[PDB]
């Protein structure tokens, strides 16, 4: 069975997506596999906010539930619904996509096409959280208004920046075209490169091209040209105007405050 | 520094003022304040086209550049010069306005009473693009024409149908402000829904002028909801159609004409 989509971010409706597949599979007695189409077409519009992940960083989420394969994009928008299903379904009963799933040349493509052709289509009600369909789109639009304390609820988790490389670290999150946090200073959770779990304030800022700087607290090691993931975990303060220290020493103040807190929470 | 002006659109003109506006601030060490007056006056005058936007709207877009504040047409088309600066300009050394700028009784106001009361005023020139003086008016006129492709080279960006939602077709209420109507017709949109997702719809404009819209690979309620839509381009004119079934026959192939489309502008992009 395959379940096909392009699962940017693997949020709670797209696990939903993916534990459907796995039944299924289990019924069917047939293996399981999942095609992910490496971009959305929406991607390649100027509007585009970005992806919330890079497509290794979703693979590598994809693959925790079944063989992982990536549908590139280039190589399958031209293609006509029976070329998608001769080169990418010869021999599949059975594929699992999300509501008003499209596929081929103008989308040309659908459930029902694909039914003609003798293979049965699961389609997949999309999950509601708050009055609200989970999905890329309202998760990456949270990510550019850093509503980041609002993510989990439709994300299963806290949105992540990830990437390599007071002073502050200056995290390279790739060529990828990924979603960009409101310009601004951030409360994060540091993962290190050794299991090591400390927390950070995280600057958002220009100079076009977004970038993202993490003081972490408690360490004091050389990061270089390590990667680094980081758990957004809320939205202190918009982005300011040298009287810079003193902001950007309260802004500590403010993260042991808030992490004291976590803390007491016993 | 203060900018002053209707502002309808905030095309690249209007953005050309404002930005200046920013560019004294920052150089003045100053902060900026932004008039926009409620109404041109064409606005009461015969045969006005409409606005391309609300108040609403239009504050909103002018709010990112700097704090805002609606001057009512009413409430000052009556004042005097004098009055005009006596009441909204104290304190102000430097004014920021497009061309043919005017303000009180019988626009007796301009940039020279305003540089004559040691308020420094600059007039930025009209933007021109393509050979024409980027305006409000111009625009309007493209909508107008439902020449939708042309707008976003005056605009900045594509026209917005904006509204409450009043096979299935979304029924936009555009407010009870007189906003610019589109030439009756179909169109190829963006449209923006309130989670903050972006689908692709196929809007006919009909005949007041009456927007509808069919969202693709959409499913779902939208009663009361707020939906923005980027008109994109003019697909066909408006058609009679004496028999039901030549309707559908039609409406089938602007959904598939609107895949098409929206599979050239993918691919457009290599
Ligand atoms: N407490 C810390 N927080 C973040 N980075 C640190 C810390 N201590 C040392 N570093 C390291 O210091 C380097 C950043 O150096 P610096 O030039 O001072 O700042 P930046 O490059 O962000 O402008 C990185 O290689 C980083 O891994
Ligand atoms: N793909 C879609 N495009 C437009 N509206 C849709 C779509 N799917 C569901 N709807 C919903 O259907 C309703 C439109 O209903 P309907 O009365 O049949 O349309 P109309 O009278 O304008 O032809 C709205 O509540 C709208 O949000």
């Amino acid at each position: 069975v395959v379940s096909i989509g392009v699962f940017d971010g693997v949020h709670i409706g797209h696990q939903k997506v993916l534990r459907t597949m796995k039944e299924i599979a289990f019924f069917r007695k047939d293996d399981s596999l999942i095609y992910t189409i490496s971009y959305p077409p929406e991607y390649f519009l100027p509007d585009f906010p970005g992806l919330l992940m890079t497509v290794e960083s979703r693979v590598e989420m994809l693959s925790r539930y079944a063989r992982t394969v990536v549908l590139d994009f280039f190589r399958i928008k031209d293609l006509t619904p029976e070329g998608f299903v001769e080169r990418y379904l010869s021999g599949v009963s059975a594929v699992v996509v999300g509501r008003d799933f499209r596929f081929g040349k103008n989308a040309s493509g659908n459930a029902s096409f694909l039914r003609k052709k003798g293979v049965e289509v699961y389609e997949i009600e999309d999950v509601v959280v708050q009055g609200k369909r989970v999905s890329s789109s309202l998760i990456r639009n949270l990510v550019q208004e850093g509503r980041v304390e609002e993510i989990p609820a439709y994300l299963g988790r806290y949105f992540e920046i990830e990437g390599i490389v007071f002073p502050t670290a200056n995290i390279d999150r790739g060529n990828e075209k990924l979603v960009d946090l409101k310009r601004g200073v951030y409360l994060v959770r540091v993962h290190l490169p050794d299991g090591k779990k400390k927390f950070g304030v995280m600057n958002v800022g220009f100079r076009r091209n977004v970038k993202y700087e993490v003081y972490i607290l408690d360490f004091e090691g050389d990061l270089y040209g390590q990667r680094l993931k980081l758990e957004v975990l809320k939205f202190m303060r918009d982005e300011k105007k040298e009287e810079l220290k003193a902001a950007i020493d309260q802004d500590v103040k403010s993260a042991r405050n808030m992490i004291d807190d976590i803390i007491n929470s016993k």
